[PDB]
């Protein structure tokens, strides 16, 4: 398994984003890893 569209979580922001963090590595972004459609 790798980059098999995961390990990713999504979240929403007072601003009205939607931005995603990665568990498996705890790193937060605000582009999507083109894997998370």
């Amino acid at each position: 398994g790798a980059t098999a569209v995961s390990e990713w979580t999504e979240y929403k922001t007072a601003d009205g984003k939607t931005y995603y963090y990665n568990n498996r590595t705890l790193e937060s972004t605000w582009e999507k890893p083109q894997e998370l459609k």
